[PDB]
């Protein structure tokens, strides 16, 4: 009805001329220079994924092509990044702090343009980290993000993922942009442990322990720089008042240590080795 008929003029009508697949839906590469393209069967959600994207384009943020439609069913066409993901890399290999740093600048660059633009990623998480075969690095998957307003600058609704939500999104408490750095911290631990905090337990235990514990333990902490030590508590502080913003963390003495974007083709190259592995 209404609002199909506003994503009907929002997709093209031209000529159209693969990962395999696909969680809601399938996402294929494809020839028509190498490109992403996602398939979902048929909302607004939709509508505000392609928009963001369309209205706010960035280096560091994955790049947005075209929109196509059969039927119903509908293909978002999006730029390929060779690199792959962040989590084949926390997951196969081990990165030292100076290239832990490099990522984390990227990120709060990401959303330092975001940030500004009205704009909350609220699924921030190392499986939408992608990156580039330079070792750029590139945010995706904007499907639970909120635009919010001078009016209306706060939100209350529970969205994310388990692991990476902030407590005052799991306690149902009204929250800002300081999100995306709560999963930014997170995303840190997973760089340095391979996985996020309670991983081992299921998604609702493990909203249980993030409203109790509030900030998570590493388990080896005397293995971290005291300005490492000092960047994740930056972002992982309760009081949001306290937590650093994307702005204030891009001048954090913890990111000056950031070796170049080159010093990550190594661990990509890891990871698609150990991503091979894996399946012989
Ligand atoms: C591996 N390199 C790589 N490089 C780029 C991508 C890009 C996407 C990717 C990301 C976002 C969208 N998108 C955009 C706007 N509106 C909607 C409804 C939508 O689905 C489409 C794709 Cl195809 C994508 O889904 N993947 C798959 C892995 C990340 N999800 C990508 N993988």
């Amino acid at each position: 009805e209404e609002i199909l008929e506003k994503l009907r003029s929002i997709v093209s009508v031209g000529d159209p001329k693969k990962i395999g697949q696909g969680a809601s839906g399938t996402v294929y590469t494809a020839m028509d220079q190498e490109v992403a393209i996602k398939q979902m069967n048929l909302k607004e959600l939709i509508i505000n994924e392609i928009l963001v994207m369309r209205e706010n384009k960035n280096p560091n943020i994955v790049n947005y092509l075209d929109s196509y439609l059969v039927g119903d069913e509908l293909w978002v066409v999006m730029e390929y990044l060779a690199g792959g993901s962040l989590t084949d890399v926390v997951t196969e290999t081990c990165m030292d702090e100076g290239q832990i740093a490099a990522v984390c600048r990227e990120c709060l660059q990401a959303l330092e343009f975001l940030h500004s633009n009205q704009v909350i990623h609220r699924n921030i998480k190392s499986d939408n980290i992608l990156l580039g075969m330079d070792g750029s690095v590139k945010l995706t998957d904007f499907g639970f993000c909120a635009q919010i307003t001078p009016e209306q600058s706060k939100r209350s609704e529970m969205v994310g993922t388990p692991y990476w939500m902030a407590p005052e999104v799991v306690t149902r408490k009204a929250y800002g942009p300081k999100v995306d750095i709560w999963s930014l911290g997170i995303m840190a631990i997973e760089m340095i442990e391979g996985e996020p905090p309670y991983l081992n337990e299921n998604p609702l235990r493990a909203l249980y322990l993030i409203a109790t514990n509030g900030t998570p333990e590493l388990q080896n902490p005397e293995k971290l720089s005291a300005i490492f030590r000092d960047f994740l508590n930056r972002c992982l502080e309760m009081d949001v008042e306290k937590r650093g913003s994307a702005k204030e963390l891009l001048q954090h003495q913890f990111l000056k240590i950031a070796k170049p974007l080159s010093s990550l083709t190594p661990l990509i190259a890891a990871a698609k080795e150990a991503t091979k592995n894996n399946h012989g």
